[PDB]
């Protein structure tokens, strides 16, 4: 039922689901992120475009959250392309119950975002004309703010002659009918079908010691002290969560929040994956930490290393949604 | 298949011999500018080696000089061999090896430096088909080249493209594009339908404009759409970085219009950065401008948000400038 989030790519229930996270860190929980997913209407017949999605931001956690995801359906938004320097989709916010009122979208009145991370079929949106923007799922996300970090794009794009470039390689098991006509872009397994992620994690130092030079050893070494472990959430959209216990080198430092965590939406890693994401439920299937050459260019000439797996937390997954009660 | 013998180009979405295909477009006819190159735009697949087709790809290595038979500078395309991993930064990337290649080719930005690492999702089609390691190899399959002067070939800045404010409009362009496309090929799911088939839907920020002058109010409408009618753009299809929609103003630009085209009033916007879907689609089927319209909007995306659009005027379709069928060689 969720699976109509791929629309158009392929009697119906508004559904919710909702993530607890207050255990991730012993940071308090204090926030809820919501992410609606749902359609792009054309108004007047009345024609269903394209499954689209929408964060609103957060709001403090507080009374029955299942009220609060009811809440989230009575939204009254429209929406039309713009640009900048690529396709925007513009939402505008008509109406929004008081229980939102504090959260970006909401207090805004509006969000432009990039168009392809957030509508499924964008060249099915015209240019013109009154657009609805109807919300059908609402999935929230119980967590201290704190602890939802994303990485500022400045210092992903950080590199150098001698650093290595810390991935994950990431393969992710997403729950679809065989016959679905998204599986024609995933893998197969013998249990079932996979999407592949590469993702930049951080950065490590060719260099020991302001002398060189670090071996196999003390990479290995490092990292496991570093002591990875990751998930997957819809806080901001389908996102990689990534947790260190361990302490941060000097570099990794900007790589992690305060509380050592790390939020990569999928939309900004790789948008297909993220939009299969909207459509199935899924659970990670192995992250492998790879140690790559520290620029493109070296990247290109040079093996990458497989170093070891992180630890997966189970618990954190895009899960399955359910029906308001009768 | 006996269709466009593009339409692979769109695996792994494709209504299920391979056949070496190339094409040539001119626009040397375009500006004025002595022509100086011919641009390379190069599409295939990527291959497991463990041969297994993973997804189609496109590759751009940029340009050489324009000498010699380029029916053969396109044969010697042919003959790269081009090594592919994943790696990221802030976005997913793929990484091309030119491993070798031909005498003819060295002199081009690709070559040359010997590698490409490039955005991921906007240079294959299903990424999240490809295995994070392993060794995987991209075959060049489809040769498109564009004989057209480097001096035209202009992408706006990234920077300039996102400058705004509330004393400005944004001057865009609601394009809709004709793709020729299998009635039952999946492509048509995604795609708008019409009585003359399917088209595609893109719009287009494309220069700023002043609300008002000079140390002024209050430009009115008709002293804006008198601007843009003598702007007298005229919009195109190319391949020459990736699919591009090329746009040309034959009339004057004001001041805030200038850094919106080269000084031969030219400007090329890849839709790889505009709408990264369309652009693929165009990699397999062959398409043209259905129709243009020049749109002012507000010039914050808060203010367009609550400001009903402009529909100005539409523009000329330089009706020969479109992504062309491949030939046999």
């Amino acid at each position: 039922s969720s699976n109509l989030l791929a629309f158009p790519i392929v009697q119906i229930a508004p559904q919710y689901r909702i993530q607890r996270l207050d255990s991730w860190t012993d940071s308090k929980e204090d926030s809820v992120f919501i992410t609606t997913y749902g359609f792009i209407f054309q108004v007047g017949k009345h024609e269903l475009l394209s499954a689209a999605m929408l964060c609103l931001g957060s709001v403090p956690n507080v009374g029955d959250l299942v009220e609060l995801a009811r809440a989230c359906l009575t939204m009254v938004v429209t929406c039309k392309k713009s640009a900048t320097d690529t396709e925007r989709m513009v939402f505008s916010v008509v109406q929004a119950p008081q229980v939102l009122q504090s959260c970006r979208v909401v207090a805004n009145k509006y969000s432009s975002v990039n168009a392809v991370k957030h509508v499924k079929a964008p060249e099915k949106i015209p240019g013109s004309g009154t657009l609805e923007y109807k919300v059908n799922f609402v999935s929230l996300t119980v967590v201290p703010r704190k602890d939802v970090y994303k990485i500022p794009t400045a210092a992903l794009k950080v590199s150098g002659s001698s650093l290595y470039n810390l991935a994950l390689n990431v393969t992710i098991d997403v729950e679809v009918d065989p016959k679905s006509p998204l599986v024609k872009s995933l893998s197969k397994s013998d249990s079932g079908y996979y999407a592949n992620l590469f993702l930049h994690i951080g950065l490590m130092s060719t260099v020991d010691k302001k002398g060189k030079k670090v071996t196999f050893d003390k990479l290995e070494r490092k990292i496991r002290r570093l002591d990875l472990s990751v998930g997957l959430s819809d806080v901001l959209g389908p996102s990689v969560l990534v947790k260190a216990r361990g302490a941060r080198t000097r570099l990794l430092a900007p790589f992690f929040s305060s509380s050592g965590t790390a939020c990569y939406p999928i939309s900004n890693a790789s948008p297909q994956v993220a939009k299969i994401l909207w459509s199935q439920t899924a659970r990670l299937r192995s992250v492998k930490v790879i140690i790559q050459a520290g620029t493109q260019r070296a990247v290109a000439v040079t093996a990458d290393h497989e170093v070891t797996s992180t630890k997966i937390e189970k618990r954190h997954t895009i899960a399955k949604y359910n029906p308001f009660k009768k």
